[PDB]
């Protein structure tokens, strides 16, 4: 099986992932260069869903020139029936990687954290608040993490369609029933906490309702066990402040000893 994008032919090696009416493929061009092609079937898509895909593509296109920590979009084809998006190929998403790993190297953790801060800082500068950050939103491309979605369109699962997670959800979002660039700091904080302690802050709470209650309860103290990297411990405490006004910002996190000193 093959496909054509803007007069260029690509052969399909396999399906990497899926989600809703979209499929992600590992492909080769004519020079045998590897790419990821996202195919989106638009036949049963409404105006709200069309706008979400148009907005994602537009932000991907714009942000290319602003940071190398956003996945490269090389070409695309858009009609009334489908979307083809030609992107750079990555080895694995951060979530599948964190599942394989028994323990993480402190230097790899630090490098990954800096990439995540740079990618998220760039989207904030263009007025995007992701609000749904989790490790699966990051892709490893040549020892570097790259953001692959903006929380604007449908999420891809590597190849259960009910699968979600409340584990990275900021308290203000739950309370508001508010969401600012600070909301993404809390989610990045939960990812770093996972990379440090091997669990997310509220993972042990079984019931999802009890979990949401724990996220917003100031009386529920998050445990921060003593570790050799005192700067890392400090980053974690600053990110996971329940009050977003008290919570550290991304420009401040980029000037922190943990990211700048090694
Ligand atoms: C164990 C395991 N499960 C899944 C994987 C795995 C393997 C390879 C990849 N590589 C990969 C995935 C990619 C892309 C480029 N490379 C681009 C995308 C993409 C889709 N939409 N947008 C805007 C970008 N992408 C993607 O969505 O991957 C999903 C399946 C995790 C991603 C995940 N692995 C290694």
């Amino acid at each position: 099986q093959s496909m054509s994008v803007k007069g260029r032919i690509y052969s399909i090696l396999k399906q990497i992932g899926s989600g809703g009416s979209s499929k992600v493929f590992q492909v080769l061009n004519e020079k045998k260069q590897i790419y990821a092609i996202k195919y989106v079937n638009l036949e049963e898509a409404d105006n709200q869903t069309l706008d979400s895909y148009r907005n994602e593509i537009a932000y991907l296109n714009k942000l290319q020139q602003h940071s190398d920590k956003i996945i490269r979009l090389y070409d695309y084809e858009i009609t009334d029936q489908y979307i083809y998006m030609v992107m750079e190929w990555g080895n694995i998403d951060l979530n599948s990687w964190l599942k394989k790993k028994k323990s993480i190297d402190p230097w790899e953790r630090k490098s990954y954290w800096k990439n995540m801060l740079e990618a998220v800082h760039t989207i904030h500068q263009h007025g995007i608040v992701h609000s749904d950050l989790k490790p699966a939103n990051f892709l490893i491309v040549d020892g570097m993490l790259k953001l692959i979605d903006f929380g604007i369109a449908n999420q891809m699962q590597p190849d259960d369609s009910q699968v979600g997670t409340v584990n990275y959800m900021p308290p203000e979002a739950i309370k508001d029933m508010k969401i600012s660039p600070k909301s993404d700091v809390w989610s990045l904080g939960c990812i770093l906490y996972y990379m440090t302690y091997g669990k997310t802050p509220f993972q042990q709470i079984i019931n999802q309702i009890s979990k949401l209650h724990a996220i917003i309860d100031p009386n529920h103290e998050i445990e921060f066990p003593d570790i050799p990297e005192k700067d890392l411990q400090d980053v974690l405490k600053c990110c996971l402040k329940r009050d977003p006004k008290q919570r550290i910002s991304i420009p401040e996190l980029l000037a922190h000893p943990y990211v700048q000193i090694q």
